[PDB]
Parts: structure tokens; sequence; C-alpha cells
């Protein structure tokens, strides 16, 4: 029977059937409760006023299992409209996901949803498979968290994994702030959803930050107009490139951590010397926050400036990197040499949660 692929994202839940072109269902990772006892996804925030909203998978890691259970329950019956007892289910997890976490991910799958078989894959790793690589370093920047994950011979290197608590969610908020400072007023939650659309449609990464700031202070060639739903037309200037700039300079929002370019460098320099030249030549971009135009040219420039001059440096930004993680799981599930890595109902009834250390 057709396997299931569910990418448990920090902001969006990508779910669908293994072997498909794209995930059939994409919805918010939010659980709302004060007509019913709970809501999940779009309608959870449509009625955000009467409910209490929950981000159980924010920052990449699942923290609440009652809410998560509601998200998975929403995925199976309401979105994909399948019987979880009739489908092997591949789950995804954030890098550096603790052991007891994937144990509990597995327990809930069998004891509560009764899956025939399941598996938990690291998100960044799947994105690499989707590119056609078993070796390389992935920059996974989603909604709630950004990870740098070096992968060698098809296996991620935990000690060199970098975690940056800065992603598109922080950027959206940042874009509201600086747009409000200019003279507008985007404060409400409904206005947040509007600003996020501006971010995805008009923002871009500046090749050189200061030079772009100068073109903005002296001309209006960088300015773009944006029509609000109520017909009102607003104008965005340097906020276009100042927004994603936070990924390289987290200090703009008080975050005293290294940028995505530096965390990439630091990640590689934690790996064994012999494979570093391979990581440099295979920098894969993953997640929606890496969708900014010009982010690859900026990454190319900054990594080069940090690395030896003799170093060959390549940046890979796939056009479908919004759904890289899910696609990677779709091919993994359909892979013949992977079938023996499933954890079956029988296997779990015999061993317990202790078996996920043997397969995952
Ligand atoms: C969607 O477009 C495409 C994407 C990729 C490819 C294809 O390109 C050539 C690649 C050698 C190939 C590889 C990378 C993929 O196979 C389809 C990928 C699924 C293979 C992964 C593995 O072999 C690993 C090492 C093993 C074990 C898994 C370890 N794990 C999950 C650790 O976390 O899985 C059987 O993938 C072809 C088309
Ligand atoms: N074209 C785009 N430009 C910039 N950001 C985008 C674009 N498309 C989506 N995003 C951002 O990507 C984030 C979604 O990332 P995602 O891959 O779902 O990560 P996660 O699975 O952790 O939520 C959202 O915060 C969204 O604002
Ligand atoms: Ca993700």
């Amino acid at each position: 029977t057709t396997a299931l692929v569910c990418d448990n994202g920090s902001g969006l839940v990508k779910a669908g059937f293994a072997g498909d072109d794209a995930p059939r269902a994409v919805f918010p990772s939010i659980v709302g409760r004060p007509q019913k006892d709970s809501y999940v996804g779009d309608e959870a925030q449509s009625k955000r006023g009467i409910l209490t909203l929950k981000y159980p998978i924010e920052h990449g890691i699942i923290t609440n299992w009652d809410d998560m259970e509601k998200i998975w329950h929403h995925t199976f019956y309401n979105e994909l409209r399948v019987a979880p007892e009739e489908h092997p289910t591949l789950l995804t997890e954030a890098p550096l996901n603790p052991k007891a976490n994937r144990e509990k991910m597995t327990q809930i799958m069998f004891e509560t949803f009764n899956v025939p078989a399941m598996y938990v894959a690291i998100q960044a790793v799947l994105s690499l498979y989707a590119s056609g690589r078993t070796t390389g370093i992935v920059l996974d920047s989603g909604d709630g968290v950004t990870h740098n994950v070096p992968i060698y011979e098809g296996y991620a290197l935990p000690h060199a994994i970098m975690r940056l608590d800065l992603a598109g969610r922080d950027l959206t908020d940042y874009l509201m702030k600086i747009l409000t400072e200019r003279g507008y007023s985007f404060v409400t939650t409904a206005e947040r959803e509007i600003v996020r659309d501006i971010k995805e449609k008009l923002c871009y990464v500046a090749l050189d930050f200061e030079n772009e700031m100068a073109t903005a202070a002296s001309s209006s060639s960088l300015e773009k107009s944006y029509e609000l739903p109520d017909g009102q037309v607003i104008t965005i200037g340097n906020e276009r490139f100042r927004c994603p700039e936070t990924l390289f300079q987290p200090s703009f929002i008080g975050m005293e951590s290294a940028g995505i370019h530096e965390t990439t460098y630091n990640s590689i320099m934690k790996c064994d010397i012999d494979i570093r030249k391979d990581l440099y030549a295979n920098n894969v971009m993953s997640g929606g926050t890496t969708m900014y135009p010009g982010i690859a040219d900026r990454m190319q420039k900054e990594i080069t400036a940090l690395a030896p001059s003799t170093m060959k440096i390549k940046i890979i930004a796939p056009p479908e990197r919004k759904y890289s993680v899910w696609i990677g799981g779709s091919i993994l599930a359909s892979l013949s040499t992977f079938q023996q890595m499933w954890i079956t109902k029988q296997e779990y009834d015999e061993a317990g949660p202790s078996i996920v250390h043997r397969k995952c």
C-alpha cells in the first residue's frame, strides 16, 4: 500500500503520499481551542479570536504531544483522508532531535494511530537526497528555526550541526517593525498575514548591504509598490533587502549569534578535514526562508571571503526547495534499499521504543 510522507514543520505541515510530485496538503502547525474541542490549521487561526493558539512544533522540535496528536489526527483523517492503520507513515524530525522525542513520536504512531510501519528521518538529510547527493552540507531555514547540517555518505554529522533560532517568522515580525517605523502601521495578527505576503513577493537578499542602502538613500529605483486587499497602495523601499539581511546579521533583532554564512563555515570547520572540500562544493539550500532572490550569490560571496582562496565553492539552490524535505522522504520511502529500515507493528510490539535507535 502507498506510504505516507509527513513533514512536521515549525510553521507548515507538508503531508502527502510517497511517489507524488508534491505534498497534497500544506497547512499551519497551529492548534486552537477556547463549537468543537479543537481546531487545526487554517480554521484554527481563522477563529483565532475565540481560541487559544498553540505552536507545538515551533523552533523545529515537538514540545506538546496532545497538540501534536491533534495535528497528526488532522493530517490523516481531514487532510489526506486516509486510514492511518492502512498506510506506512514516514515522519520527519528537526536536526538534533533528542532520543526520547523520536521514541515518543514512534509510540504515538503505533499505540494511538496504529500504523503498520513507520520511520523518523532528519529533515535536512531528506533535502540532500532530493538534490541527488549523499554528501554535502544543508542550510535548512524554515519558519521557526534554521539549521546547518553537514551530511557525509548519507549520514548527518551531529557534532557539526549548527542551530540558529532565526527564520522567516522572525523576519516577518522584523518586516512589520521596520515598515511601521517608516510611517505605516502593521501591528495586528491579520496584518501579519499581509506583511508575510509582501515578504514572499518583494523581498530579496542584497549582494552588498551598504551599497544597497546607499541606492535607497539617494534614489527610488529600488522601491516597489504593493496593493493591499482593501485597494490601498503602499510603497516598500530598503525594507525589501533589510528584511532577509537578518539571516546574515542576527544582531539586527538583538540576536547575538553568527549569520547563516558564518554558521555554514563553522559547521564545515567542525567536520573532519578530508571531507570539507566536498561540503564546500555541495552547499544545498532548503526551506522557504531560502527563497529570497540573490541569496545564493550572497552566500557564494560570503563563504568565499571566509574560506581559503584555493577552495572551490558551490551553492545549490533548487527551485522546489520549499518542499525539499517532503520530496526527499517521498523517494526514500519508495527506495528498495530502505524497505528493511521501516519499523513494523510487530517489531515494536516485540522490542518497544528501544528499536528506533536501530533504524533511525
Ligand atoms: C526528485 O528528483 C530526483 C532526486 C534524486 C535522484 C537520485 O539522484 C542520485 C542519487 C544517488 C539518488 C539518492 C541520493 C537517493 O536515492 C533515490 C536517496 C533516497 C538515497 C539515500 C540512501 O541511499 C541512504 C544512505 C540509505 C540509508 C538512510 C540513512 N538515513 C535516512 C539517515 O538519516 O537509504 C536507503 O537520488 C533522482 C531524482
Ligand atoms: N518566496 C518566499 N520568500 C521568502 N520567504 C518565504 C517564501 N515562501 C515561503 N517563505 C517563508 O518560509 C517559511 C516556511 O518555511 P517551511 O519550509 O515551511 O519551514 P517549516 O517546515 O519549518 O515551517 C514561512 O515563514 C514563509 O514566510
Ligand atoms: Ca522544515
